[PDB]
C-alpha cells in the first residue's frame, strides 16, 4: 500500500513531465 | 519489496530523462 502511493505519486511526476513536453513542442 | 525498490529506481530515472528532454526542448 505505501510502496504502490509512492509509485503513484511517481506515475504523477512523469504524466505532468510528458504533458510539459507537449505544451513546449505545441 | 527488494523488486519494488528496484522498480522505483528505474522510474526514477526514465522521469529523470524526461526532464532532461523537457530542458532541451525549452
Amino acid at each position: 500500500a505505501l510502496d504502490f502511493v509512492q509509485q503513484f505519486a511517481r506515475m504523477k511526476e512523469q504524466l505532468d513531465t510528458a504533458k510539459d513536453q507537449l505544451a513546449e513542442a505545441q
